[PDB]
């Protein structure tokens, strides 16, 4: 089997993706954040408090002929970005983009925190981490992706993400007309739950490549590019005037600037992210401060190939038995 759908930015900044995902019988369809970087389904809900719903669109187990209760199993998740969510747990069938699979455990929001609840875009999360992360207690589940491998014509699943336009996740096959030259494959790690490989240097617009071995995350669920504070540096060094704020919460940069591209190594094989996928624009409406897409890791404790470097690329995530991540130019 495969599945195909499309996956759309939730703003003009690509703040965020959604992809549609039908649930239930009949079908409840909610729009997910599709996350590589964590590894459980959970959904806006009819139990979610009603104080922490604003906008979404929720998920009703008591109206699907297919949901049972997984009886006494609870969820609790916090994110890199300081936000979490927890409630319980239903099996139904869920489908996406005409792929599906029946008994996965989608997880219920009783509680969710104020970010989620102030973005109507995001009725929930598809977690595509490795199920070794997931929150479920006292029996962890399955992803959806770990679920529905079996039944794939391969056990791969591939993301395309737009800039500043829709793209697409593709499940089971690799579409050939979606890339341009190779694809190069790189060793993963899986030994913290996460598509975790490394690069093989850097270079700053058209500046020498620099050799040097990143390690870090492919993670569709986080918007920015985040790695070394000397990569950093060397980045933001070369546009005038742009700085690391302390009280903005990381580099700014004159909203009249050109960035520069930034090119990441996949093997032998090279990566750019034009300059304009760089910019996030006013730190506040009106401002001429903008926010950068590349961002320090050094809080953090790993680096994390968001959104930012991945809408450059069309990125294979290889599930067989020993794991590899797949990168091309598109």
């Amino acid at each position: 089997s495969t599945g195909s759908a499309t996956t759309t930015p939730i703003d003009s900044l690509d703040d965020a993706y959604i992809t549609p995902v039908q649930i239930g019988t009949p079908a409840q369809t909610l729009n997910l954040d599709f996350d590589t970087g964590s590894s459980d389904l959970w959904v806006f809900s009819s139990e979610t408090t009603a104080s922490e719903v604003d906008g979404q669109t929720i998920y009703t187990p008591s109206k699907s002929t297919t949901a049972k209760l997984l009886s006494g199993a609870t969820w609790s998740i916090s994110y890199g970005d300081g936000s979490s969510s927890s409630g319980d747990v239903y099996t139904d069938t869920v489908s996406v983009g005409g792929l599906t699979v029946t008994g996965q455990a989608v997880e219920s929001a009783k509680k969710v925190s104020s970010s989620f609840t102030e973005d109507s875009t995001i009725d929930g999360l598809l977690g595509l981490a490795f199920s070794t992360l997931n929150t479920v207690s006292p029996t962890q589940q399955k992803t959806f992706f770990d679920n529905a491998k079996a039944s794939l014509d391969s056990p791969v699943f591939t993301a395309d993400l737009g800039y500043h336009a829709p793209g697409t996740y593709n499940f089971g096959f690799i579409d050939t007309t979606a890339y341009t030259g190779s694809i190069t494959y790189t060793a993963v790690s899986t030994k913290q739950g996460f598509w975790e490989w490394t690069s093989t240097g850097y270079a700053v617009g058209s500046g020498t490549f620099k050799s040097t071995s990143i390690d870090g995350i492919a993670d569709t669920g986080t918007t920015l590019l985040y790695l070394p504070a000397t990569v950093v540096s060397a980045y933001w060094a070369q546009v005038s005037g742009a700085k690391s704020s302390s009280s903005v919460g990381g580099y700014v940069f004159p909203c009249s600037a050109t960035l520069p591209s930034f090119t990441f190594g996949v093997g032998s094989a090279r990566i750019v992210i034009p300059g304009d996928y760089i910019d996030f624009g006013p730190i506040s409406t009106g401002s001429s401060s903008c926010f950068g897409g590349i961002q320090s890791s050094a809080g953090i404790g790993i680096n994390i190939f968001g959104d930012v470097a991945l809408k450059a690329a069309f990125v294979v995530f290889n599930g067989a038995t020993t794991p590899t991540l797949g990168f091309a130019s598109k």
